[PDB]
């Protein structure tokens, strides 16, 4: 009956959500290593988008294309929030290293511009328009 069928479904899929998060952990780790490699070398200058940010955004795009049909929408949103958190951590580290501060000066302006390219790229991907990226965190 419908009840027994669904009990079988429940048993078969009981770990589905937890296991997707575990595979997604490996994907976050891959992107985290890319961000560390790229952002450790980032220099603030025109033109924008900088080569660093073009590369980050291209890989984010390719990642989205690769997993779109493999993850439910909510998990894809959650994945991108984790990827974003990694990006912000590495960007914050580099801005601190370079002594770039949020004072409205030309250097701050260039980072704001590069980040606008990043945010625009991310939010233009299917399902990601209303992600709360909290990019202001990078100046903490
Ligand atoms: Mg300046």
């Amino acid at each position: 009956d419908q009840w027994s069928m669904l009990r079988h479904f429940d048993h078969i899929t009981k770990d589905y959500h937890d296991h997707i998060a575990e595979i997604s952990a490996k994907l976050v780790a891959i992107m985290d290593s890319l961000f560390d490699k790229l952002l450790s070398k980032y220099e603030v200058k025109a033109p924008v988008p900088s080569p660093c940010f073009r590369n980050i955004c291209k890989q984010m795009t390719k990642m989205h294309e690769a997993i779109f049909d493999l993850l439910p929408e909510e998990q894809t949103q959650m994945l991108f929030l984790r990827i974003n958190a990694s990006y912000k951590l590495h960007l914050k580290k580099q801005l601190s290293h370079l002594n770039v501060i949020n004072d409205g000066g030309p250097q701050n302006g260039l980072v704001t511009a590069d980040v606008a390219f990043y945010t625009g790229n991310l939010q233009a991907l299917k399902g990601l328009k209303d992600l709360d990226l909290n990019m202001a965190e990078i100046w903490e």
